[PDB]
């Protein structure tokens, strides 16, 4: 039996829609037109001389609206402001297509659509989860700065990262739209160093659950671990800390098994599975959240 | 490793995905110009699902049995059959129809699915046609009608409209030609899926991205023909290998044989012993060439 747990992207049309192209001197990038305003990578600025410690307070005060021009795949720049790691220029059309959106960060765990872009073109989609040391995996070559990722909860797009990077060990990261980078990591080119990865606890518990769900609890037992307990096993094991959901809750609900004797079987196949599988995998898997698990198994 | 499970941007088949209605039942369409394209068993009640007469049923409709909504509503002024979909005629030409193909796919490709319920767009994910036209994906009740598509330029290919779950959770549908992927039948009763074989051609890909990557252990002088790996594929379950311009390149870049890596293929698969390649210790077989030479090159 298969189990029907895919990675699945949210559909970009939506987004597709607001992708533009951000010119500035020498460098092009994407950028994401919302209304009149066009966000992107404030490296758009930095010159490839440059690249390796920009000045960026400088380089700003250097522009003046008519060094950036966007165009999309007829907009006038009239502002522009830096926000952290982003520019937040001011354009003279507003977005027709405009979705409905909100701004947010995600946390480690949670995954979201990205649509990668080159010079304005929407090229592809894919789906990440955010890695416990803030970066995530993806696919993304040069010219894909400026790319977003987002979630939708309706027709509501959540945005919330502006791709920026490429890590020593070939993941990725990129901004939150206040600014900030995932991982306190700069934007200049130089040598950084990623944290530990972690296994994500909640989405491992999640794609357990999918596996009961699909027949297979041949892990599961009476014995239970507290969240508490997992947790203090957790620091010394290269796991996150349990959180638990309402979304997870509902698979235990949905199960009869409850979060706490899955706890426990983590603490078990972490070790390996002994020569079982679970779902196909001889690993725990963790790429996989409580929502997906609903959605695609349940349609909830 | 760089390699992931990408899908086409999807706006582009959104603006053609509409709702159909005949009855009882409903799933989502295909609306392309001035027709809407759907599978035939909306016309099926739940009742005679598991042998319909499909051609008493069609001459039973008219025009009013068939409901079209957009998420406006559209008149149908027309309907035919086509093998195992429907054909509509609606007196509105989608405005955002984009330039098209019917083209059938054959096993090893992959391409994109936009699954929807009640005409609303709500994930996309990509597949690959196996040898015995399943694919996978994640498709749930109401998904029919849901289409699989590739892009090639600025015209899309559509290949596939879910029309049903086998029995051990895989899944099949129609080309736009009306026939059904492995000659399947649109009748809810368990069907004989034929065995599944690795995809020579994808695998050779793979192997290709693990160069590419820095990863090659495994590749020897030694070297095992087209014609004589065909021969052994159809001893150890895999499909005969046929060589492309994209497989060409990949071999190019890199400097190794199509030749070393089918020979590569022979030795790994009795067992990687210890190793991995990309993370994996078996064979993966889902990733095109031109998916390698894509996402690891920019081709
Ligand atoms: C913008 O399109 C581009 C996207 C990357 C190119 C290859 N893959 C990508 O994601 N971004 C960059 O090139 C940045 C620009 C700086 C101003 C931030 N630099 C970069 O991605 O590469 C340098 C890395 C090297 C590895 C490292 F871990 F050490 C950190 C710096
Ligand atoms: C149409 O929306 C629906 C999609 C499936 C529902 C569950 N997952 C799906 O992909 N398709 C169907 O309901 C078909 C209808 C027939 C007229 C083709 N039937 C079906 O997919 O399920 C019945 C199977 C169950 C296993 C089996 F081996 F017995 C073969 C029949």
């Amino acid at each position: 039996h298969h189990s029907g747990l895919v990675k699945m992207s949210h559909p970009s049309g939506d987004v597709e829609a607001c992708m533009v192209q951000v010119t500035c001197g020498s460098m092009t990038l994407n950028g994401l037109w919302l209304d009149n305003t066009v966000w992107c990578p404030r490296h758009v600025m930095c010159p490839a001389d440059q690249l390796s410690d920009p000045n960026y307070d400088a380089l700003l005060i250097s522009m003046t609206n008519h060094s950036f021009s966007v165009q999309k795949h007829n907009l006038r720049v009239v502002g522009h402001a830096m926000q952290g790691t982003l520019l937040k220029l001011t354009v003279d059309v507003a977005n027709p297509s405009t979705p409905a959106y909100t701004f947010t960060t995600v946390k480690p765990g949670a995954a979201f659509s990205v649509l990668a872009c080159y010079n304005g073109r929407p090229t592809g989609t894919f789906t990440v989860v955010m890695r416990p040391n803030y970066t995530i995996k993806g696919s993304f070559l040069c010219g894909s700065c400026g790319s977003v990722g987002y979630t939708k909860e309706g027709s509501v797009i959540n945005f919330c990262y502006m791709h920026q990077m490429e890590l020593a060990n070939g993941t990725h990261t990129g901004s939150a739209f206040d600014g900030t980078m995932y991982g306190a990591f700069m934007d200049k080119q130089v040598h950084q160093v990623q944290l530990t990865d972690k296994y994500c606890s909640v989405n491992v518990v999640a794609w357990l659950y999918a596996a009961i769900l699909n027949g297979c609890a041949w892990f599961v037992k009476p014995n239970r671990t507290s969240v508490v307990s997992f947790n203090e096993w957790a620091l010394a094991n290269q796991f996150t800390e349990f959180v638990g959901t309402q979304s997870v809750d509902m698979l235990a609900v949905k199960t009869g098994v409850a979060i706490e004797q899955l706890l426990y079987a983590i603490q078990q196949l972490y070790t390996g599975f002994q020569g079982k599988q679970i779902l196909g995998s001889t690993m725990l898997e963790d790429e996989f959240t409580p929502e997906d698990v609903n959605m695609q198994i349940m349609g909830v």
